[PDB]
DNA sequence: TGACGCCGGCGTCA
DNA sequence: TGACGCCGGCGTCA
């Protein structure tokens, strides 16, 4: 559907729910905000995740990292 | 200063944390959410639920009560 | 009143029933409970809870608290 | 070479890390610790929880499932 | 970072 | 409605 919440999105980058939370905390990444406080990310955020972990994946270091 | 928390709006209320979840959850009170999902009143969102408390008392049933 | 509710006990410590709940069994602090199952806390008992979070708050371990 | 993590069982049944932790702690099934003490589920691991899984749906409580 | 326990909202029994 | 457990976010320790 339209988005996927932080379990589906850990799932799928092969990492923990822990660090996408890490993740979008520390990099300020703008996801939306679920009534309860659930992150919930569209098709277009995980491309920003998904980037996030290409870029870590080459030693670039998480608050170096540009977007 | 400018925001009371569950925990607090409850506290002065003389009820249960869950009281005050339900009176939210069942009359949509628009109340600020917190980024995590956690209640945040205003100094007069607290009115309107000391409100709802005094109709109660009268007997009044909450699905009843007026805003 | 002999007996405060979780409500009344958790208003005075600035925490919510779930913190105060917590505590209890965390610590097993024979505690009453009414024929409803709601805990029944005394005013002694008030003072232990009350103690637990000083020490809590100054970093000791949960399991290092010290009680009667 | 079939040791997964936490993090790969939960995403093989669809669950939180956490939820799985507690399906371990709450009905002691058996998963072997690193020395730093991070679960290594087998191949049983796996299965015994996905059945965990399964009753948990259909209403059996904690207490009661059964365990393969 | 993983394990873990706290926190506040929520559904559910009683 | 209180007690209870689950949830997912978050801080803290190792």
């Amino acid at each position: 559907g339209s988005h996927m919440n932080t379990n589906m999105v850990a799932s799928e980058l092969g990492v923990s729910a822990k660090t996408v939370q890490r993740w979008v905390k520390q990099l300020n990444l703008p996801a939306e905000r679920n009534e309860l406080g659930h992150y919930s990310f569209t098709a277009e955020d995980v491309k920003v995740l998904k980037s996030v972990k290409k870029q870590i994946s080459e030693g670039t270091a998480i608050q170096d990292i540009h977007l």
